[PDB]
């Protein structure tokens, strides 16, 4: 575990983390796919051998020795606002059985669900309290990464506010 395990922020590209292991923001069928999970996919591609898995799970497979962990949020086009919660909730609690599993002091993540699955919706505080749930309970320090400047500033306050 990290000696005083914390939570912080960092506005960039995921695949440049400085953390032990990554959350991939990934699809079902472990396409390369869009945004974050395309980033993974040019860094750990070998990471994408049987990575399919299905809404709410998380499975992880190794590059070398590092591992990425493919977290499936869901699309909330196409699921209901109250069965697409709680499938969020229940991606972010399998990244932290992983978290845990692995024996990894750090971990890299990003807000499950809010760009491409957000249904057009802004879903940071939803997505950022679900993260909290699942990873309050786990000491490795943990790294939010996103890309907004105003995302940045909302993510850091809601740590801030905590502590
Ligand atoms: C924090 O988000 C990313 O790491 C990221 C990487 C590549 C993208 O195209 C978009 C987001
Ligand atoms: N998670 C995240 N980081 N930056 C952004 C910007 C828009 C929508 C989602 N975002
Ligand atoms: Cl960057
Ligand atoms: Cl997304």
């Amino acid at each position: 575990g990290a000696m005083a395990p914390s939570y912080r922020v960092k506005r960039m590209d995921i695949a440049k983390n400085d953390e032990e292991c990554v959350v991939n923001a990934a699809n079902p069928r472990g396409l390369p796919g869009d945004g974050v999970c395309k980033a993974v996919y040019k860094k750990w591609p070998e990471s994408f051998k049987n990575s399919a898995t299905p809404v709410g799970t998380a499975k992880t497979v190794m590059c070398g020795t590092y591992p990425v962990i493919h977290a499936v949020g869901p699309n909330f086009s196409n699921y209901t606002e109250s069965e697409g919660d709680r499938e969020l909730a229940a991606a972010y609690r399998e990244v932290a059985k992983e978290v845990t599993r692995l024996g990894v002091n750090s971990v890299a993540i990003p807000l499950l669900s809010t760009g491409v699955y957000s249904g057009g919706k802004d879903r940071l505080t939803q997505s950022l309290n679900h993260l909290f749930t699942a990873m309050d309970s786990t000491d490795a320090d943990v790294v939010i990464y996103c890309r907004d400047k105003e995302w940045e500033k909302k993510i850091s306050e809601a740590i801030q506010m905590r502590t």
